[PDB]
């Protein structure tokens, strides 16, 4: 049977993938992660596939691991699938050649996502799927949510019957995350279409010792080519099979498909060939334009591989004079993109009519592809006919872009109601919108579509919802640009974003604000908005959601109130109908705290419906005085690039605005000043003991310690209260803790940590602090940071250093950022950072916000993100370059010493040479060299002078999360540490893959609840530290800021100074862990993590062994017995206790036992009498030698694999026995 | 399963060209590298004897369990457990929650008491 | 000047790759292993490149690791190269998009070898190089032992001046292992062809805490497409 | 009357340079590819050459 | 019926033994990340590593299993880093069976290991 359902592309495909598969090897990667997670939930829920079994799902260490497991499962006779995209799909390519080469019925469901080149992008385009087009996989694209379901089914059925693996793909986000009301088939229906004969044949030919065969042989030139071509028959039949199944599925759904489907005028003269979600938008435009007489059409490509020309021409109108092939990718240097190339080849082989073929590029990284852009494409075919063009951008550098007239008429089906919602992160807007879609879809015959745009900012972020409802199918695969209804759920937006852009005349605008009176409205509402409201005769509604919520007792939560506004004013449904449906849904959900909470919510709906009246605005608004523009100083670069981007105007930025290589400048976050904290700390001078711990712990560098001389405070604001500096080294200085209220995120860690019983820091509402502290911060920022007064690596002194990572987009109270911020305070001016992809790369470098910055001398962290899987190797290469280049420099310095260079120069050169690897000496002599050689441009001295940026010893650091270190990048990390070279690896262990949605990693602990570990992880946390300590020559240490800031600083100093590889693992709290009392308790949680024995602190230092001392040092004490409270204070453990108390109780018991054993093992190590020696080098010497030189017997085989330029000499190949056996035989043969 | 180094390492090494060739080409480095190898194995064997003499056993846990059912790590959490990013967005996400921009539970409670 | 010698494609190319590089991240795979081994032996022997320095060569855990290291070395201002083929080249693909995307003068020398599908083969064909055709690397083919030397040189010189990474390839075995009497150039001659200003600028734009920048940002739909097209002038 | 066009620079593929080496008298051209991309309408070099001719429009 | 389905699955009746074969290059270097993950899974699989202390097939290149001082390609003056201790690293898990064998020393211990490991 059939069934109506409002879901997204991911779930529509997962629904089918689950039914048709027995095994699934998974790995998380946006935006495909949802499919794997769904499959896991359903399997846990008891959902059965077409064989009546729960799916066997396993999470691997990487997509390469997943692909290998998928190959194994298929080879072993189990129907298998996987979900992936972008970087992940790339890692699967090697196994794809094997899976197709061995004709296995595997199916890959991919959310087409951009590949990281000049920058990383999680958004949609076909760069990934095109990279795997030569792997031998059949490729079937779906252009909508409904199609994702249908094509997913066809793919599985076809793979099984054809023995050719399929890659079913749909556009990342645009289709994967778009919600639509669709129809899905029952699992029984899918089962009935399976070719039982083929399925049995699949089982029978699979690997099995009962009837074995060998697969994966190595072949010579004599037979490889023939073997490669032996699969030809199978590929020739796949198109017919696909066509067959489209038809069989159609007879059950009523929705027909062909390899290529044509839409538009039967006599169209201008035709577009496209693939993916673009086809929906293009058809929409065709419907509109064709109705006006336009002779245009579209050919939708369903089966991209194999590419069947006959099917292409069957969909091609003989009247077509011009044809444009749209490719959603970019292949640099190629004469044309993939689809365009395939189409050109079709016409050449046809050898007949040759219409004009144009190539166009679009939608990279989910770039909008709107009706206006489609109009440009069709106009281009009747006009200039520009070839190899781009649409959606302004290419003012090479001039490849098509102009786009955005005044193009709305093309949505008649009657379609379009809505937009502007929300603040965590205010429940998205949830309310989803509920609305579910409700309307389930109680009307209207089609429903939803799409959400989020923010790169993790906390206090902006969200914009785009909803559409109509009597006709919704093919609008682009954002809403002309809304009938617009709602702003955050009054702060009114003064920063273009909220009413494109709203239809007579449209409705609802605003959440406490500006009920006209005077207040006129005071806060900008003229530009006034209107627009007046001019477009908009139905303006203002509702004090916060007040009503508080009144009914919902504690200011506005979701239910803004929801009511939608149902009452959107015009999608009738009053009474909308109301009861809404109330019914309220009674549906909740019902937890009895009718207590239900009441309520129902009351809020009632109180909202009444307070929802039109705002009577004057006609004078039509000419509200054009506001000025109070703008502060800034770079841009900030003004021309980041500001526009932050204001949602990035799309208008031309190509000329960016660096060809994608680089961005450091410090752009300095001017963001978001001010999204609800509460910020207030300094209480009288209680302060001037310890600097608050600044040390801040996750956003929002606390600025100030140490100034009496002179520096002359023009200081009246309220710039300062205290006499404590400490003998700080006599006549004045101390002040300056709160940066606008950069503060309101987490509360500082205040929670402030030592004095009578807090020197107290959380207060932002509005009570900004007026006074904004000007103070600005004045403080201009005060020189006293970096040369206290030890740089001391707790207090470290905070008197310039932090080189500030105001990042990390969550409030993030447990990763405090560690990195302080690291920059110690080595920032000379460090390189190779950052693995993950949260640290996201809060670290999400354009256009760059938190890393330079110091007053322009020095700062050289930061880079290569990939997720290669951070260690990436840093290693940086290390290699420095070794090579600084060795070159040293060689030149040695040469210079043997010349007529001045005595001073020779002195400096000798000084640098002797301390080249010492940060202090290399800088000392390097700086002397910079002055002595200033202006030198000729000869040897000239070369040396040009290498000044290589003078002081640099610090190469590798930053990464636990997912990277323990899983995907482990092999690379292990190799880099084993190299023995000078690199520093800093692992921020959040015990889960945080950025991607909290998936389990091998760093996840026993009993913790995480994705793919939803019943509590059943394997213990991998002991990465003890594994690396087995090398003996690698510095290894664990830290936990909340336990000891001193130990952490000590570890940094020791690790960085170690003339070898260093590994430091830090306990990083994270929102995913669910700290019950708030992230503001992170430091406390870090403190208990150690005291409980959950996270023991220790250091393994190889140089101690070199001096007859034990390299292993324990820094924490035996478990204090508080693990139970530690665990239960985190939702990742507590949730298990609420849903499965028995298993939970047992799992927490296991963790307590595991840590008891491990600590005893650590003590064991602490009392060892076995110290492994250590030596940086000592040897080498010029020259090389081959392992075979002078060998008594052959040391290489007769294979082409061992052949070398110098091989071929005669040798004893061991076919006559041992030297003694041959000697004894010689003696026995006499003669 | 084997015994302490019997002193024949030297081999042992010199009976294989991969080691012997170095002795013929770089005599000084070779003898030092062979001595290093002999030291490495001496220390490692002692560490293995160390493991063989310990009384700290790790309670081996077979497997099983499974427990028909699963729960999301965010269910019932006091504060938001997911961010406002497109990367963490899921079909069931979107409900309102405390995003940690107002301070700890106690800090908020205290402020409430101070504001009244 | 010119120098006569009878050698195979691998050596003819290695001859050039060594002179033109400062760093090399390697992993063994037939039929390209010879090039890496020669580079390492020559470096151990003290052979100097055009800069009068011995090559800094390191063996990684896989070609994925090698590509990652190459990317890091180039990002940090060192002329870098590697040698690979088939399965190895496949593992470098992800980093290849990064290297070209970041406009780094990297140079890959590959002995074109078949990809393992229905079976594995260490023999020559263009299945591997065609697999990386969309990565943005320039691709220069040499059709003989003599051409391997000449094209290798052109690839290095062109990568330095253009800032677009090059993949110089020749047929596995048929060219890589075929021996011919050819002519090679002295290192001094190759050095005279290098664009010093392009080289200096490469160093200048590279990663360094003395004058840092951020690379490898994450970008939303608002600017990604524009950023991807910004390299057109270079290509 | 037979000829051969040797491809040195495969990427970027410059059509201008390709035609500069193509004899005007060429009636039939065969593009040899040393690979196999199952299901493709043709192999890499063939597809590039085909695009060159279609774009020339002659 | 059911009996028919069961009958057709006879090649699944007896417990099979899953083995992963590989050299030191695979286990200590390139395939290490995957091996580590598979062992950590706790599933019933058997990994047999034939350690030749070098990438043999390709021409004797050094691997992380190559010992201090051994000459090999990319170790032209004798490897200057010790052999990676794969065995002790995996033993850190506690729930993985780990053993080392050497036929020439004891065929008996080797057979005991196979039986116990499997
Ligand atoms: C943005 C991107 O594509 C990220 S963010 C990252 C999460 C890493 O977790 P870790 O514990 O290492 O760090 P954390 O976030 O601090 O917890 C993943 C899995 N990836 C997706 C992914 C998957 N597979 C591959 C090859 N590349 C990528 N980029
Ligand atoms: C035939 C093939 O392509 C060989 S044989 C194998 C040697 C393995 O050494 P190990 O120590 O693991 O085993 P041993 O030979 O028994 O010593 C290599 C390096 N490869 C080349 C290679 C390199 N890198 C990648 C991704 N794939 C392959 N196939
Ligand atoms: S509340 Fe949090 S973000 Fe704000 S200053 Fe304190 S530690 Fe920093
Ligand atoms: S933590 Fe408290 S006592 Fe310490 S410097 Fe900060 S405000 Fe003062
Ligand atoms: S590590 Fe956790 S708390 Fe920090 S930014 Fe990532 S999701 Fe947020
Ligand atoms: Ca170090
Ligand atoms: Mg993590
Ligand atoms: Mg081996």
């Amino acid at each position: 049977g059939k069934k109506m359902m409002t879901t997204d592309g991911n779930t529509a495909t997962a629904h089918v993938a689950y039914a048709m598969s027995e095994v699934a090897a998974i790995y998380p990667i946006t935006p495909s992660s949802t499919m794997g997670e769904e499959a896991d939930d359903w399997a846990a829920q008891g959902r059965k596939n077409i064989f009546g079994q729960t799916l066997t799902i396993r999470e691997m260490q990487s997509e390469a691991g997943a692909a290998g497991a998928v190959h194994g499962a298929l080879a072993a006779g189990a129907l298998t699938t996987t979900f992936t995209a972008s970087q992940g799909l790339l890692l699967m390519i090697p196994n794809m050649y094997k899976i197709s080469g061995e004709l296995l019925p595997g199916v890959f469901h991919v959310t087409a996502r951009a590949i990281a080149a000049h920058a990383l992008s999680i958004f949609g385009d076909h760069q990934d799927i095109y990279a795997a087009r030569q792997t031998g996989f059949a490729m079937l694209a779906s252009s909508s949510v409904q199609e994702a379901h249908d094509m997913a089914l066809v793919a599985h059925l076809a793979a099984i019957e054809s023995n050719v693996p399929f890659m079913h793909f749909f556009d990342g986000f645009r289709t994967s995350h778009e919600i639509q009301k669709i129809e899905v088939l029952d699992y029984a229906d899918m089962a009935s279409l399976v070719n039982q004969k083929a399925l049995a044949e699949f089982r029978a030919k699979s690997m099995n010792p009962e009837h074995p065969h060998v697969r994966g042989t190595a072949q010579n030139p004599d037979i490889y080519f023939q073997g490669r071509e032996a699969a030809n028959p199978y590929y020739l039949k796949v198109p017919g099979i696909v066509a067959e199944y489209m038809q069989k599925v159609a007879s059950l759904t009523g929705r027909s498909y062909k390899l290529f489907d044509y839409v538009g005028a039967p006599d169209a003269e201008r035709v577009i060939v496209s693939m993916g979600s673009s086809c929906e938008t293009i058809e929409e435009v065709i419907n509109h334009l064709a109705a006006k007489g336009e002779k245009i059409g579209l050919i939708k490509v369903r089966l991209y591989r194999p590419f069947v020309s006959e099917a292409f021409f069957a969909a091609l109108p003989a009247s077509a004079k011009v044809i444009t092939v749209l490719d959603r990718t970019k292949e640099p240097g190629a004469p044309g993109d993939p689809l365009y190339l395939d189409v050109c080849s079709a016409f050449v082989e046809r050898g007949e009519a040759m219409p004009k073929i144009l190539a166009g590029r679009y939608g990279l990284g989910s770039k909008e592809f709107s009706p206006a852009m489609v109009k440009s494409v069709y106009d281009n075919m009747s006009g200039a006919k520009k070839n190899h063009f781009t649409v959606g951008i302004e290419d003012d550098v090479t001039g490849t872009s098509l102009p786009v007239d955005n005044a193009f008429a709305d093309t949505t089906p008649k009657g379609t109601i379009q809505c937009q919602f502007w929300g603040l992160g965590a205010d429940g807007t998205v949830g309310a919108n989803k509920q609305a879609i579910k409700i309307i879809g389930d109680n009307t015959d209207l089609f429903a579509q939803g799409y959400f745009s989020y923010d790169s900012k993790k906390s206090g972020g902006i969200t914009i919802s785009h909803l559409r409802f109509g009597e006709k199918p919704i093919q609008s695969t682009y954002l809403v640009n002309r809304a009938d209804y617009v709602a702003c759920h955050n009054p702060a937006y009114v003064g920063i974003y273009d909220i009413l852009e494109g709203i239809k005349d007579g449209g409705t605008f609802v605003l959440n604000s406490p500006w009920s009176s006209l005077e207040d409205m006129d005071k806060h509402l900008p003229s530009g908005i006034k209107r627009t409201i007046a001019n477009k005769k908009l139905k303006f509604y203002n509702i004090d959601a916060v007040k009503i919520a508080t009144d009914v007792g919902l504690g200011g939560r506005i979701n239910m109130i803004m929801q009511t506004a939608f149902f009452k004013l959107a015009g999608v449904l009738p009053f009474e109908k909308a109301v009861d449906l809404l109330k019914k849904s309220i009674h549906k959900a909740y019902g937890k705290k009895g009718e207590k909470i239900v009441k309520m919510n129902t009351d809020a709906v009632d109180q909202a419906v009444t307070s929802l009246q039109e705002f009577k605005y004057p006609d004078s608004w039509k000419d509200a005085p054009a506001e000025t523009k109070a703008e502060p100083m800034t770079n841009e670069f900030f003004k021309n690039v980041v500001k526009p981007i932050l204001t949602q105007q990035g799309d208008k930025l031309p190509v000329s605005a960016f660096e060809a290589d994608g680089r961005f400048p450091l410090g752009t976050s300095q001017f963001e000043k978001r001010g999204v904290a609800i509460n910020v700390p207030q300094w209480v001078p009288e209680n302060c003991i001037q310890c600097n711990q608050c600044a040390f712990v801040c996750p956003h560098s929002a606390i600025l310690p100030v140490l100034a001389k009496e002179e520096e405070l002359v023009g200081a604001p009246a309220n710039f209260t300062a205290l006499e500096a404590k400490g003998k080294e700080l006599k006549g200085y004045k101390f002040r803790i300056q709160i940066n209220t606008l950069d503060c995120m309101g987490c509360g860690n500082c205040a929670d940590i402030c030592p004095p019983k009578e807090k020197a820091l107290v959380m207060q509402p932002l509005d009570t602090q900004r007026d006074a502290q904004v000007p103070n911060l600005e004045y403080a920022a201009r005060i020189p940071v006293k970096s040369e007064v206290l030890p740089r690596d001391s707790l207090k002194g470290s905070q008197f250093q310039e932090p080189l990572m500030e105001f990042s987009g990390a969550c409030s109270g993030c447990g990763e950022t405090p560690y990195v911020r302080v690291i920059t305070q110690l080595f920032g001016e000379r460090m390189f950072i190779a950052n693995a992809t993950g949260c640290s790369s996201i809060w670290g470098a999400s354009a256009p916000s760059m938190p890393y910055k330079t110091n007053r001398l322009g020095q700062g962290p050289a930061w880079g993100n290569s990939l997720f899987e290669d951070a260690a190797e990436y840093g290693f290469g940086m290390n290699m370059s420095m070794f090579a280049r600084r060795t070159h420099l040293a060689d030149l310095a040695a040469k210079a010493l043997e010349s007529d260079a001045s005595g001073d120069v020779k002195e400096a050169l000798q000084g640098w040479l002797a301390g080249k690897n010492d940060p202090i000496k290399s800088k000392e002599y390097g700086d002397k060299l910079k002055k002595l050689l200033a202006g030198q441009k000729d000869g040897l001295l000239g070369q040396i002078a040009a290498m000044s940026d290589l003078y002081t010893k640099k610090s190469v650091w590798i930053f990464g999360g636990d997912g990277w270190a323990y899983d995907i990048g482990y092999g690379g990390l292990d190799h880099v540490l084993a190299s023995g070279e000078d690199v520093n690896v800093f692992v921020m262990d959040t015990e889960v893959y945080s950025n991607t949605g909290g998936q389990s990693s091998k760093a996840t602990p026993t009993g913790a609840v995480a994705k793919f570990a939803a019943a509590g992880k059943r394997t213990g946390k991998k002991d990465l530290a003890r594994m690396v300590m087995t090398y003996g020559y690698v510095y290894v240490a664990t830290v936990s800021m909340g336990y000891s800031k001193q130990q952490f600083l000590k570890v940094l100093k020791e690790a960085e100074s170690f003339p070898g590889p260093s590994l430091v693992i830090a306990y990083a709290t994270c929102i995913n862990q669910g700290l019950r009392k708030g992230m503001g308790k992170s430091q406390d949680v870090m403190n208990t993590a150690v005291k409980s024995g959950y996270w023991p602190l220790f250091r393994y230092d190889p140089r101690l062994a070199a001096q007859g001392k034990n390299p292993f040092q324990l820094d924490s004490k035996a478990p204090d017995g508080s693990v139970e409270e530690f665990l239960m204070a985190q939702n990742r453990f507590a949730v298990l206790d609420r849903s499965f108390p028995e298993d939970a109780k047992r799992l927490r018991a296991q963790v307590a036992h595991e840590l008891d054993v491990r600590f005893k093992e650590l003590e064991h190590m602490a009392a060892t009498n076995i110290f492994e020696s250590f030596a940086p080098a000592g040897g080498k010497a010029d020259g090389s030698v081959d392992f075979g030189e002078g060998a008594e017997f052959c040391t290489r085989d007769d294979t082409p694999m061992m052949a070398r330029p110098d091989s071929g000499e005669a040798c004893d190949q061991n076919r006559a026995g041992t030297s003694e056996q041959q000697g004894d035989l010689s003696k026995r043969t006499k003669k």
